[PDB]
């Protein structure tokens, strides 16, 4: 593990947290390379030793979301506090999925950075087949209703993804008063969402 | 009493201005291009709807009423399906209105209209949070505050809706009837107490 390149992975990450939230605070179309440079304390010809440019930030932001997803797919594991897991990990962070939902139409339906875009895709399809296979073992266990996993995929899909459009309806925050109380709550939801009765 | 030459007529006017709206989207949308695809030529503009605006109100408005009936009309439960049904049926349409929100609600545009939108949605969202607080009173649902069902509701129907809008959904997912009502199972279900 040699210092040369534990400190280049750290600059590279410490490059990408501060890319993300001047992303997040901002809005990313005004993010330059430069200003997430001089956010962390670099100049130009160093930050262009990590990424080439900004679509490279963004592509690989993307790729380690999945792979911090296919991180927690990775011993009989207890699939209820997997579920439990997948559902917190996928509304922890309702500014990143929406600036994700962005950035798809921005840089990943264009291959702006092509060879970070096919892996992305590979991954998503292992991601994919990770959560459909957690379904099928929760439907198998008698967990989970015996429909079509694509049924609870779906399902999922959708709570999480108006969960996310929640968080940013001003009409929805201030209603949401104790708002740790209703994360865990919505937890409980989809964690029981197409119980088996 | 004869005055249904304008009744029956009016109804097959807004029938036909929302499937144009979701067909070719409602900017695109004129009411020479209503009037013309009903089979009438201005007689639209006395006929109620001195603008696109008025329609396009007049649409929210039998929305809201049409939920207003749902909660008119004793069986919690089967209520708490017929409202999941009622607002995931017609996704497009949920889209369209969340639309003319920004585009209209939210404007100077035909005040009287909007003034009414305004009371019977709060209207409407006092009958939801009332059948919750029934349904937590009964035992049926957990005792968290109403608006945390309410929330959950509106998450669950939003996200829904763009499920139906979106790549997978229209592609890869095959029983669309069945995953229908396995969604309004959910909704029925959703923060149900656990004795």
């Amino acid at each position: 593990e040699p210092r040369k390149v534990r400190e280049f992975r750290r600059r590279e990450q410490e490059i990408l947290d501060t890319a993300l939230k001047l992303f997040l605070e901002q809005g990313e179309d005004s993010v330059t390379v430069e200003m997430i440079a001089d956010a962390v304390g670099i100049g130009k010809g160093t930050i262009y030793k990590h990424f080439k440019s900004k679509a490279e930030i963004y592509l690989r932001l993307m790729l380690d979301y999945e792979r911090d997803l296919a991180a927690l797919f990775h011993v009989a594991r207890d699939k209820e506090a997997l579920s439990r897991a997948y559902f917190e990990f996928r509304m922890r962070d309702p500014q990143r999925y929406r600036l994700f939902d962005r950035l798809e139409e921005k840089v990943v339906k264009t291959s702006q950075v092509p060879e970070m875009v096919e892996e992305l895709h590979k991954i998503r399809a292992s991601n994919f087949e990770r959560l459909t296979q957690l379904i099928k073992e929760r439907i198998a266990d008698g967990k989970l209703e015996n429909v079509p996993p694509y049924f609870h995929y779906c399902a999922a899909w959708a709570l999480v993804h108006g969960a996310v459009a929640l968080y940013h309806s001003p009409f929805w925050r201030e209603v949401l008063e104790d708002q740790e109380g209703f994360f865990h709550f919505l937890m409980d939801i989809g964690v029981r969402m197409g119980n088996k009765r």
